[PDB]
Formats: structure tokens, sequence, C-alpha cells
């Protein structure tokens, strides 16, 4: 079972004894700091923290005693707050006195700005605001992966939009594929609902009952797939016998989409000579509902998919589009599953539209670069205590390294505001009080063990969505 | 609760319709594909996967029909092979018809060798083999962390060996900052524990239960630390009591070690009038297992770093040990915890030796180097079928894309083998058999639903070992 009294850095368990005597409050808050690009972000995931590790009675006798034991050894001293915790179990039932409050899910905020804020509730319990930062700094991924899903969707409705005319099927042009790249189980579940807030395919089956237990949504489910084959499924065909494999499969899938890895061997003799002559016929006789999808997942991402479309491009009927582009037939469209990330995505598509191929045709998956090739330090991602009160006394604190301007902290009370421009601000040192900047964006989302508010799936997507897609 | 039936890519709910008919068998290993750094491995974690997810009854009736009715809602259609694990539900209990062989965790071996092989152990479940990839294939992540935090070890067995003639806490040097760090409380576990392999010193808690509960140590933990301070502790203070700060702390912990982040405003300024000067009669007066750390944590790693020893270096009684490096005295010590990967750490210690310093001197705290800033990349960690049996006719069946050689897998069935030189061979094609090179290396270490081998964490300690370390005496 979870225990929060683990469930922090190793030095935090000592921290209680190095606050200035007299402390009855630390507030401190979280933002993705500026840096001297991701200028906005997807504030998503809070949550999930907030339920599945924050609520409801978190402190019991034996997980004190579990602590208490382990921390004995791990410092080879008896440096621990048992009386800290004693006191929450006693006063509160094991409910932590803290309030939380926080940017609804969803909401797209620039860089530099409070997205949430910790707090105690009760004077003996200011030690506990910074207890839990290691937990609630994991917030970083969620909001990271949500972000940078959706600045790869800029990317594709920019070039959809330019290349088509419309940002029909927008939302699936980025398949996740990131479940066996990732570092764990729970992980997966929370990257691909990251995902999701943007897109609606995945194969990260983990992300679904995520979402429906911590978020929900009014459609039974928030993700979608399509059957598709894998290297295994062709090459136990053996070598010999590529196209029975192909054959078999598109058969056994002729009314759905179907999706068939096609490199295993020779990737441009599979499209000219197998897709293209040999099983023809199987291609051009399927529905608009249920296309072939030609996957290649080899060699150079841009030049294999420029000839790949090439190739198909001469064995099937092109037209041209409003836009004057290339336009493949409804029964047949490629993705690009392999070393796909934001970069390499932006390469391709205007790779594309260089040698005037729609966006329509193409579709992305990407695995280690939507879910695992992202660290805390892209969004600088970072809590820090901004406000203390030590003898009846308000203090407004902050870091401020000489050699590095850029990690400098926020002073004081936080509130986040609508500019008139209609922009956002942060105030700081409790200038929010002075009402002159409208109401304060950030609402309690827990407090004492409880979760006040919360946000459904459904309107965390209406929140991220993109600007082209409002207009 | 873990449902492995949802626990898959989604994709692989529809493979059953795809391998030839009349498939009774499929098998499949694991490797890191080979491509001039990372050229040995350290195998760990599966063991970990096996027993938290793969072994027992991991089959129940609600777990079949809730992911039936998932699945139908996620495709839109029903393709779900309901039969198959109907058909494992009722012949073996819940229990996966599975054999799982393995090199020992804690192995190292070098790129492009089979680290485990899967194969399914009843014919009506060849499907069962490509289905656990996914949840399998997660090991790499274990595997390059060990594999990574060791190769950080060996750069710090080089430069430690060099500067004091010896090797004397080497396993205290690198220290585990990226409990914050990573993606999840789980992943903070497993990158903890894989860190531990090589070192014992993390501030990642979440890494001693894993351990304790999946592994195990004759020892109580099998990771340490050390009372330290966050820039909370140090800035609450206020902005003109950074003194009073670091004087209380330290009184506070004043028999113990303490690490004290000294950056807050001025790191130069607290390292040469703070502790050098304001302080100094409360530094000089510690003991030898308590000393002080002082810890930067902005601007230039390497600049810093060298910046800060030289202060030191002249506000301090320093030495100059038996190998002519210079070496503060035994109640002060550095550590830099600020962008640490394996990259920087070189950086440093070989400007540190360029300058004369010992890198005694010095500790090296990683987060998100350590434990986030890695991919399945990295080590080309890979899982691909190499053999089938189809009409009672066994296939050696690859991969070879034209375009990529790299990305080539093996063929048939697979063993590991010792070489004359005492090496590691894989030998492909089932040449094994042949008994040219002796016993298989790999052990079976799942079985029908049972784990039938594991291994201690002091074992898995012992086998990745450097051989610097092993040279002794
Ligand atoms: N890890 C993994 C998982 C799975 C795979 C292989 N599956 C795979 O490619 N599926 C796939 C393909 C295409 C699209 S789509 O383009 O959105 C699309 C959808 C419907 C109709 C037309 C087009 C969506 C899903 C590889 N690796
Ligand atoms: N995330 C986190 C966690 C914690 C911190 C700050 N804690 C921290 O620096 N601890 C620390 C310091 C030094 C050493 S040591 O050098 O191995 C050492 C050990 C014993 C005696 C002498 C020397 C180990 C641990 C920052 N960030």
């Amino acid at each position: 079972e979870f225990n929060i009294l683990l469930a922090t850095d190793s030095y935090k368990v000592t921290h209680y004894k190095q606050y200035p005597p007299n402390t009855s409050k630390v507030y401190s808050y979280f933002e993705c700091r500026e840096k001297k690009k991701y200028e906005e972000t997807v504030f998503y995931g809070l949550q999930y923290i907030l339920n599945k590790y924050l609520k409801g009675k978190v402190v019991t006798k034996e997980k004190i005693q579990e602590a208490k034991d382990v921390y004995k050894e791990h410092f080879q001293d008896d440096v621990f707050n048992e009386k800290g915790w004693n006191y929450i179990l006693e006063k509160y039932d094991g409910h932590l006195p803290i309030e939380i409050k926080a940017v609804p899910e969803g909401f797209v905020i620039p860089r530099g700005n409070v997205l949430f804020t910790v707090e105690n509730t009760d004077p003996e319990c200011y030690w506990l605001t910074n207890w839990i930062e290691t937990i609630l700094v994991q917030s970083w991924y969620p909001i990271t992966v949500a972000t940078n899903s959706r600045e790869q969707k800029k990317i594709l409705a920019k070039y959809l939009l330019e290349t088509s005319g419309n940002l029909d099927g927008l939302e699936y042009k980025l398949h996740d594929f990131g479940y066996r790249g990732v570092s764990s189980q729970e992980t997966a579940g929370i990257g691909a609902s990251a995902h999701l807030v943007n897109f609606k395919g995945t194969d990260t089956v983990a992300g679904l009952a995520l979402i429906k237990k911590y978020y929900g949504t009014k459609d039974p489910v928030p993700g979608y797939s399509v059957p598709a084959a894998e290297h295994s499924t062709i090459t136990a065909w053996g070598k010999d016998h590529e196209k029975d494999a192909f054959e078999h499969i598109v058969t056994q899938f002729s009314s759905v989409p179907v999706s068939v890895v096609s490199d295993s061997y020779d990737i441009y003799n599979a499209c000219e000579k197998i897709w293209g002559e040999d099983l023809r016929h199987l291609i051009v006789s399927r529905s608009t509902q249920a296309p072939l999808i030609i996957r290649p997942d080899s060699g150079n991402p841009l030049d294999t998919v420029l000839k790949v479309l090439e190739i198909l491009g001469k064995k099937f009927p092109v037209t041209e589009n409003s836009k004057g582009y290339k336009l493949l037939p409804p029964y047949l469209r490629v993705i690009q599953g392999d070393g796909v990330d934001i970069n390499t995505l932006q390469e391709i598509v205007e790779g594309m539209k260089q040698k005037m191929w729609s966006i329509e045709n193409i579709a992305f998956g990407s695995g280690g670069g939507l879910l695992q090739k992202l660290t805390r330090d892209l969004l600088n991602c970072s809590f820090k205590c901004s406000y203390v009160v030590t003898n009846g006394l308000g203090i407004n604190v902050f870091k401020d390294p000489v050699a590095d301007p850029n990690k400098r902290s926020k002073k004081g009370r936080l509130s986040l505001h609508r500019t008139p421009a209609g922009n956002f601000v942060t105030l700081e040192e409790g200038k929010g009080d002075l009402e002159e900047y409208g109401q304060d964006l950030l609402h309690t989302v827990f407090k004492n063990g409880k979760v006040t508010k919360s946000y459904s799936f459904d309107e965390i997507r209406k929140n991220a969505q993109l600007n082209i897609e409002l207009e």
C-alpha cells in the first residue's frame, strides 16, 4: 500500500528542524519557469495526483511506524517528525491540513505564471507544505506531454489547413505508440491520458482506465484505435510469403481500417510490387471508411515517406485537390510511426508540402518521442516557497542565484489574473488583494483532505483547444 | 486493480487473427541491439515485472469481461479474443502458459546478445507470447538506468583512483536526486532501485520498498541518505538572514553529516564570507564522520565547482595527498547536484584533475539525468519473434529492413554461451543444440505462472561490479 510518509525526497524528512522557529505558515507555488520554444503550457494532471495520493485518510499508526523504521536505517539516525505526523492523525483523522489552489485543468497559460499554490491550514503543519513538493512536482510530466502533444497538433493543423483547406480529422493525425517505450505502467497511463487531451488516437490502453476513473468523459472511451499488424504477424509467414501475410491480414480486416507494416524486408518492393501490383485488386475495392494504411518503419523518416508516396502515386490513381496538392485515393493512406518527434514531424510535413503532397495522405505515430523523451527542464517546471509567516509576521521570500537570473523565483502571495488585453499576469507580494486585476483565476481544488473542485476530461479538452480550431 | 488483458498495445488485441493458420508456437527474444559508448549492458528489472504483473492468477472472469467492454468501444468493433483468455482461465486457473528464459540479473553483457526469451507452453496460446511483449519491453528502463549509472561509476572510479590512489567511498559518489524529476511514483521506485545496483546513496525513498519486496538484501536497507537543506529552509529566514539559516541548520545537525545548499543568493559569497569567515568556527570543529557538505546548485557546473573549490582552498587548511592532489580537510566536502549527467560528470572530474583537485573532495547528485533523460533508443532494447511452428514445421523468422541493416533481427531458436576466450556469444538457428559451445547460459526464470528462479539484490550487485573493483587483490 502507498505510504505518503515514504513518498518524498529523503532530505525533506529533516526539514522540520531547519525552518525558522515560530513559523506558522509555509506558502509555495508551482510554475513553468520562463527561460531567457514552448511559450504556453497546458495545465493537466494535478487532479489525478490529488485523488490517488493526497485525499482522504493518508496517515495511520502503521504508516508512521513503517516510516519510522525505514528512516532510522536510511539515515542511520532518528531524524523523523513522529510528533508532527501523529498530530495530523489525531486532530484531522489522517487528513492533510493543506490547501491547494489551481488554474482549471486544460487551461493554456504562458510561461512564468503561477499554475498552483500550496499552503498549510494549521500552524503546526508548516513543514507539511514542502513535504509533498516531490509528489506534486511530478505533475510536470502530464503537463509536458500535453503541452508537447499540443505543439505538434499546431504544426499538423498549420500544414493540413494549407495543403487541404480544412482541419478534418486533425484529432487523429498523431497516434500514441509509446506503451512499450515508457518507464512504467503508471507512467504509461498518465502519459497516454495527457496525449488524449489533444488527440483521440492511442494504442496505450492504460490511458483509458485512468481517464474514466479520475476525470471521466461523456463518450464511452476517450481514445480509439484500429486493427494493425506488427513485424511478428508478417515475418511468421516466412521470408518468401510476405504477400501471403499481407493478403491474409487485409482480408481478415476488410470492413475496418487496417494498418500493415511493410518494411520487414523491402519497403519499396512491398509498396510498388506487392501492394502496387500483386495485391492492388484487394486495395482499390476497399471502403472509404476502411482504407489500407501502409506503414513504413525504417530509414530516413522524410526520405522514406516521400519515396513511399512517390511509389504509391504511380501505382494508384492520384488526384489533385483544390489547393493544388496531390491526394491518394480514399482507400489508401500512410502512417509514419518511426523516428517521429516534434522536430522530425515538422521536417516531414514541410518536406511533403515542398513535394506538393497533401497532409491528408499521412498520419504520424510517435512512441518514445511522445511519452518518454521529455524532462522536467523542458518547461522548467519548478516548485518554490514564496511566502512564510514567522512570529506572526508575513515574509516575502525567494531565491535569486547570482550566476543564473533565470532561476530567480517569485515573491510573496501570488494570484493569476486576466490582463486588460486578455492575456495572463501573475501578481506577486499579495498585490492581487488590491483588486485592480479582476478575480483570481486560481480555484481551491484541494483543502483539508478533500478534493473541492474537479474537472471532466471533456472540459479539459475544451480548454486546451487550439486557437485555429476556435476560429 | 491491474488487468493484464488491458496492459498491452491496442493492435496486439487483433494479432491472433493475423498469424499463419495452424501456428502452435511463437518464440521471441529480447536484446539490446547493436549499432562507441554503452558497449555492455546491465540486465536488471525483469524479476520485478514477473512478480508484480505476470505470476499467479492474472486472469479472472471479471477481467475478461472488463477488457471485452473496453475494446468494443476502443475499436468500435468486436475483435477481442474472449475464447483465448477463457481457455487460459479454465485450463490453467488464470496462470499464463508461458516459459521465460533469462540471463541472471546484474550480469554485464555486451550489446547484441540475447538477454531473455519468451515462448508459449500451450499450442492454443501461440498468441500469448507477443501479447506480453509491451509489458516485458518496459524492462528497458531499469536496464538502461542501471547501465548508465554503472558507466558513470566507471568514470568516477577512474578519476578517484588516479587522484587519490584508491576507491574508498566510490559507492557514494553519485547520489540519486530524481524523485521529483521522473514521470511517476512507480518509475521512481524502479529507477532508484536500478541506480542502487551500482551505488548506495539515494533520496528517492520509493526505491527501498521495491528492493525489499522484490529482491531483498541482507542489510535492512539498500540505500542511504544524509540530512540536507533545500532552498526553502534557507530562504524562509529572509534575504538578509542567510547566515542565521546556515548556523541554525549546522547546529541542529552537528554530529551527523549535513548538506547545505548555498547558492540562494550568492554561492561565492556564501562560501568565502559566510562559511569561510563568519561561521568558520562551526565547521572546523566538526567530526570527520559529520562533515559539512557545501552544495552549489546553479551556474556552469565545471566553472562553479572549480571556483567553489578554489574559494574553500584559501579559507580552509588544504593538504596534498600521496598522489599530489589537493584535498579539503575531512570536515568539509562538496556536492554538485545541478546539471549532472554522464557527459557533464566526465567534464567536471577531468576539469578537477587538471586543476589538481582530488575527486575525494566532491560527490555528485543527479536527478533528471540519472532517472528520466533516457529512452529505449539508447541501448536499442528490442523484442522480436525469431521462431515459429506452423503445421508442425519449425520456421526461423526475422526482419531485415533494406534501408536499415541495424534493425535486422536474429533467426531461429537462440542460446547464450561462453566463448573459448571467456566472452559471450549468442547462437542462432538452434545451433546451440550442436553442443559445440557448451551449455546455454540462460536460465528458466518463469514457467506456467510460476517464478522458477530469482536473485537477491545482494547477488545482483555482485554480478554488476566493475572490473576495477574485481581487481582485488
Ligand atoms: N506501438 C505500436 C502500436 C501500433 C502500431 C501499428 N498501428 C497503427 O499504425 N495504427 C494506426 C494506423 C493509422 C491510424 S490513422 O492514420 O489515424 C487512420 C485511422 C483510421 C482510418 C484511416 C487512418 C491510426 C492507427 C505500431 N506501433
Ligand atoms: N532531490 C534532492 C535531494 C537532496 C538534495 C540535497 N541533499 C544532498 O545533497 N544530500 C547529500 C549530500 C552529500 C552526500 S555525500 O557526498 O555522499 C556524503 C555522505 C556522507 C558524508 C559525507 C558526504 C550525500 C547526500 C538535493 N536534491
